[PDB]
């Protein structure tokens, strides 16, 4: 609850930083910058967007190392502390 | 057993929702929509398909956050509660 | 030791099946088929190769669900039961 | 602390080896080689770079199996032993 709340905020700030960085340095539209940040940090990585500048490539290296751990923590506690009880609620006779 | 069964169903419904969404909004053939949903939620992400619309990009962001946890849970219990015993069965003299 | 050995074999057989499938149905060279199988099951997924046939797409869906759990188990026990001691060996004065 | 330090070094050496390999055999610029090594071992895998030679494909197979476990260990202890306390520090009244 309080755990999920902090992880939510931390993940939001991370995605805001990526949105700002890639829309400025890589010239993406803000929605595309957000989408790319998510596709990156979840490791999906389609490659429909990818950094073309060296600044973008260096940021991306650092962004991945700092952000993957946080994003997957959130995905994990979301599944565990929000998704897991709710599915059991739908179960019990 | 009962665990694996619930995870199977939950994963199926998730993949059905993606199949329906991407065949409608992104105009994919249903098989391609299913395939893309799987390639997305397992994080493989080839990028042979990727959303071209903003609606598609926003759904994909949400779809990834909600679905990755469920899919990998299923992959995990499938390996643990179905794959792991079966391989030991083939072992014991 | 015996754990790592079984996981090695199981991973090899999985990669052999992918090598055979993608070289036949998708017409890849055997080395490219192996490479693609690995890039797929580790979720790296560059997309330099991806299935173009519906048979290939359906197999890939199943191949991912069955194979990811096994591959990452191997990667895990390789790191834990082979990589982790060896690095400590290089450490102790 | 001492754990994080060893994982840092091990990850650095891994990324140096990839930087050297892909700039030589695949002809990438060193920054692109580093970037590609990171995008590979974190499994993001955009595919903006991917190996074109058989030597490159075989190395990549081995590089992924050896390196993913190490990289994610580092990402994990970085989040746990460096990121997790620091965020709590910002919390306590
Ligand atoms: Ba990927
Ligand atoms: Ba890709
Ligand atoms: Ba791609
Ligand atoms: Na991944």
């Amino acid at each position: 609850d309080k755990e999920f709340q902090v992880l939510f905020v931390l993940t939001i700030l991370t995605l805001i930083s990526g949105t700002i960085f890639y829309s400025t340095v890589e010239g993406l539209r803000p929605i595309d910058a957000l989408y790319f940040s998510v596709v990156t940090l979840t490791t999906v990585g389609y490659g429909d967007f990818s950094p073309q500048t060296d600044f973008g490539k260096i940021f991306t290296i650092l962004y991945i190392f700092i952000g993957i751990g946080l994003v997957f923590g959130f995905i994990h506690k979301l599944a565990v502390n929000v998704q897991l009880p709710s599915i059991l609620s739908n179960l019990v006779p």
